[PDB]
RNA sequence: CGAAAUCGCAGUGAAGAUGCUGUGUACCCGCGGCUAGACGGAAAGACCCCGUGAACCUUUACUACAGCUUUACAUUGAAC
């Protein structure tokens, strides 16, 4: 799974930079928990923005 | 229950004859009894054998399946 960082988390890497996560860790920890967004054009533009 | 003008004996005969041979006996027809025979009636023998027949049962017969169980992947992630 592709996903834009929301905030610093260990091992993955910076703010607002784009990772390859294991679909599990990213469907049911981050992106519920609000720490990233799904890699997608609309999510990119709403970060940059 | 094929139809009968439906006797005994010794033989003969698909090998135990009311029906064939020889012979003996016997006038025609009932009624009351009897069950020696009509291999009597009844049930396409269940005993036995056969059929590349059936069924159900058993098992360390064959081949399978349910169930149980093992591991690989997915649901399934993170850190040391």
């Amino acid at each position: 799974m592709q996903i834009i960082l929301l905030q610093r988390i260990v091992n993955l890497g910076k703010l607002g930079e784009t990772v390859d996560v294991k679909p599990g860790y990213g469907r049911n920890f981050l992106i519920p928990l609000g720490k990233a967004l799904p890699a997608t054009a609309a999510n990119i533009e709403k970060f940059e923005a």
